[PDB]
């Protein structure tokens, strides 16, 4: 497939965007996104379900629709286990926070329906205009570069979608960010950092070196995107952020320079995705 490409507002811009809504909704516990990724699944993250019947637990819509479709297995990262340093005093831990949604019914692409890029497939090799000796980790070289990198992602509301420019701190801003958990209530006495904040993840949120838009928990599963000529190619998974701006903006402005949110790095769970998307003919490197 052509993946990453547009095929006009809102889904026509950002077609492989994906409405999750829990179907028992409490507190913390309403609404998450995900990414079309082929015609049978859409990647999202694994804290958006209920562990236990976890098919039965949400509705995920397409295309700005208002139907529902049909979810026939939620596939978790086997590392994912939000209760996993409860005895570090780490009451919620999102280490390898993904999850895929496997749709009964094959999705038909259209105007408002499409596929985004994964990292390290053939359909990012050509989406990035890459030559055939191209390795996973030249694409990561392309993609995540040691640097402030331009990033997006968007929020939804009433079927509405926002696109939010963020910066993914990942050169000598990258140690800044990640300390930045401690500001996450439950996060604040724990005395190594990365206990929290594991090589799975990605930092974007802070004023520099521009004024990043934060996450909220609806945003939870939704694709951190990155933009290269007319292309876009998902490169993270939205998990969690250290103030929720939907609920607690007065928090943000006060902790501006600290405000982060953290991404699963979909390079740093390239196994699982090419083995659950083994079938989908994406092209896995
Ligand atoms: C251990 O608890 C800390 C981390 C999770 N935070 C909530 C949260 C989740 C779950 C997911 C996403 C995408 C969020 N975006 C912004 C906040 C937020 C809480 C409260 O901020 C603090």
């Amino acid at each position: 497939s052509l993946c990453g490409m547009v095929w006009g507002t809102d889904y026509h811009k950002q077609p492989w965007q994906a409405k999750i809504s829990v179907i028992r909704p409490s507190k913390g516990h309403e609404s998450c996104m995900g990414a079309v990724v082929s015609e049978y699944f859409v990647l999202t993250a694994a804290h958006c379900f209920t562990v236990d019947d976890k098919e039965h637990s949400i509705k995920v819509s397409v295309g700005g629709e208002k139907r529902d479709l049909e979810i026939e297995v939620v596939l978790f990262h086997p590392n994912y286990n939000i209760n996993g340093k409860k005895e570090a005093g780490i009451p919620e831990f999102y280490d390898y926070d993904v999850a895929l949604i496997k749709l009964k019914n094959k999705l038909k692409y259209g105007q408002t329906i499409r596929p985004i890029c994964l990292p390290c497939t053939e359909g990012t090799t050509r989406a990035l205009r890459l030559p055939p000796t191209t390795t996973c980790q030249q694409q990561k070289e392309e993609l995540l570069p040691a640097q402030d990198i331009k990033a997006l992602f968007v929020s939804e509301e009433e079927k509405k979608l926002t696109r939010k420019e963020v910066y993914i701190k990942n050169g000598d801003k990258k140690g800044s960010c990640e300390r930045d958990a401690q500001y996450a209530p439950g996060y604040d006495k724990v005395k190594d950092i990365s206990e929290v904040v594991t090589p799975r993840f990605l930092c974007t949120g802070g004023v520099s070196p521009y004024a990043d838009p934060n996450t909220c928990r609806g945003d939870s599963g939704g694709p951190l995107i990155v933009h290269k000529r007319s292309r876009f190619i998902q490169v993270g998974v939205i998990s969690w952020g250290v103030v929720d701006v939907c609920k607690n903006q007065k928090r943000q402005k006060q902790v501006p320079a600290h405000a982060r949110d953290f991404h699963i790095n979909l390079f740093q769970v390239l196994p699982w995705l090419k083995e659950k998307l083994q079938d989908e003919d994406l092209g896995f490197l």
